[PDB]
């Protein structure tokens, strides 16, 4: 089983006791460590932040204390756009570019391989053509990483993708099939299925679907994505289920109504750490006074509502059944976006650090064997 646990750049401004660096990072609790993001300059891979390169060494430092470690650069991400992927990908030439670019800077840096979380191929904005050209990109990758392995004898690097859940977006811009005999894993982002950009309540991350639903809304849960992914051609051993540290809060329209699907006015009121409307991070969710917690009986997964804020979640009890779920399904493993939404340094939940990243290692059974400090959940 793999793990893969993403760090982001930016937790590092978060405030108090929600800052996180490489430091706040467990070298054995996760199988791979991927770096949330590369950026892009003239076709070619780019840091993104001003101490990126501080950061890199200590990143792929942590595997001096264990060397089982697997590590990856992701390129892209939301605020990154589509163009400068359109622009890359519309030639052989600036594929080229891009592709020896990755190489020299991933063995430059200490990194064992390259995540692509282009945000979309054929959707926001990027066009139609971009389908099969994210085809071809992830071909020229893969196929050139070989091709470096064997010339330098050096272990090849690894390519991944971050893929979405919904059929709009994997429509629209994945080759399923094509994509995935050249990726070694396919990291499923099995959540923001709901949030507060629609009129009513709905679960970041659910199991799967409420008995209500209907038409294309049925299919807005993690088992449709699997079945979705694994339908489409993925080999069940190369998807690897996302998982989420975080969720999505709505403004209610009335605290009489905290019913998932009840009516929402716009996002929840932000975190003290996060500061992000509609978001929380799951150590501003479990430890909220006076709220009260409900599960979703058909979808698996927990939400939390106080007064006119209303909260859709992932819990160790979601976590527990969700990696059950990906066993069930012979799944490669699970993904976690983030290590630093987690109760990372354990300041919040009263759960020890990493609650919920521990619980899918513990239920992934890759607990090492020689740990002394774990927290069983
Ligand atoms: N593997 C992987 N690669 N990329 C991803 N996902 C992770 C979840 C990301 N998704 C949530 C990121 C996010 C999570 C928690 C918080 Cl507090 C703030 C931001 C993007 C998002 C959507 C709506 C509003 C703001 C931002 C979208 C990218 N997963």
């Amino acid at each position: 089983a793999k793990l893969v646990c993403y760090f982001t750049n930016w937790a590092q401004y978060r405030q108090g006791e929600a800052r996180f660096l490489p430091k706040d990072l467990d070298p054995s609790l996760c199988t791979h460590l991927i770096y949330a993001f590369a950026g892009m300059t003239n076709h070619q891979l780019s840091t993104t932040e001003w101490n990126d390169e501080t950061l890199y060494q200590e990143f792929n430092g942590l595997k001096k204390m264990n060397p089982k470690l697997k590590t990856l650069l992701a390129i892209g991400g939301w605020n990154f756009g589509t163009q400068k992927f359109t622009d890359m990908v519309a030639t052989a030439n600036n594929r080229q570019t891009f592709v020896n670019s990755a190489i020299r800077f991933l063995r430059k840096y200490s990194f064992d391989g390259l995540d692509l979380d282009w945000e979309y191929p054929g959707s926001q904005g990027s066009p139609a053509v971009d389908k099969e050209r994210f085809t071809t990109l992830v071909q020229d990758l893969a196929n050139a990483f070989q091709q470096e392995a064997q010339t330098s004898g050096k272990e090849r690097l690894l390519l991944s993708a971050a893929v979405p859940a919904g059929q709009t977006y994997v429509d629209a811009g994945y080759e399923v099939d094509k994509i995935a005999q050249n990726l070694d894993f396919v990291n499923l982002m099995a959540y923001d299925f709901h949030g507060s950009w629609e009129k009513v309540t709905g679960h970041n991350s659910p199991l799967y679907k409420r008995q209500e639903e209907s038409g294309a809304a049925a299919s807005l849960n993690v088992d449709a994505a699997v079945q979705q992914w694994l339908q489409k051609g993925t080999p069940a051993s190369k998807l690897i289920l996302g998982m989420p540290t975080y969720g999505r809060s709505f403004t209610l329209a009335s605290s009489s109504d905290t019913r998932v699907g009840a009516p929402a006015t716009g996002s929840g009121t932000p975190g003290p750490f996060t500061k992000e409307g509609g978001m929380l991070a799951y150590y501003e969710v479990c430890s909220w006074k006076g709220a009260t917690k409900q599960r979703i009986q058909d979808q698996k997964v927990p939400y939390i509502f106080r007064d006119n804020q209303w909260v859709g979640f992932d819990d160790v009890e979601s976590f527990k059944t969700k990696v059950s779920y990906l066993k069930q399904k012979g799944l490669g493993g699970a993904m976690v976006w983030a290590l630093d939404l987690d109760d990372f340094a354990g300041f919040s939940c009263n759960q020890g650090r990493y609650p919920l990243i521990q619980t899918l290692r513990q239920e992934l059974s890759l607990v090492p064997r020689g740990s002394h400090h774990h927290h069983h959940h």
